[PDB]
């Protein structure tokens, strides 16, 4: 399903139609990406990010989209969302200054649940590394 969803995304990278049905689209493989249940949801999940941060993928709708993207993340499991938030950061990286605020949000969830287990330092390192200045 994984694989699917990988194509989906591959045929629309260079996609000439409209901004609301492209997004539109997007978002229905995301949807059908949130719909599978264990490491097919995280394998189609992470071809999502792979997706979004490709240069290819114009800024308007990987911004969008991974906003959506990280709307549906807190409904996940600690230990799913919690690679994601990882996953998501390390391909965000390359272009961290175009996705500062999909950082701020990320880090803010990511360092949430490390608090809520109790991993201090994980959870205060996760924060600091919000660029606030």
């Amino acid at each position: 399903m994984a694989a699917a969803v990988r194509q989906d995304l591959a045929q629309l990278m260079n996609s000439s139609g409209s901004h609301k049905d492209l997004a539109g689209k997007y978002r229905q493989i995301l949807e059908k990406a949130i719909q599978l249940s264990g490491a097919e949801q995280l394998e189609a999940l992470k071809a999502f990010v792979e997706a979004m941060v490709n240069e290819n993928v114009s800024l308007v709708i990987s911004r969008q989209l991974l906003t959506d993207f990280c709307t549906h993340l807190p409904n996940l499991p600690d230990s799913t969302a919690k690679e994601i938030y990882h996953f998501t950061l390390e391909k965000i990286q390359p272009r961290v200054i175009s996705f500062e605020e999909q950082v701020a949000s990320i880090r803010q969830h990511l360092a949430s649940i490390y608090e809520k287990e109790e991993d201090w330092r994980n959870a205060a390192q996760v924060l600091v590394g919000i660029p606030l200045e």
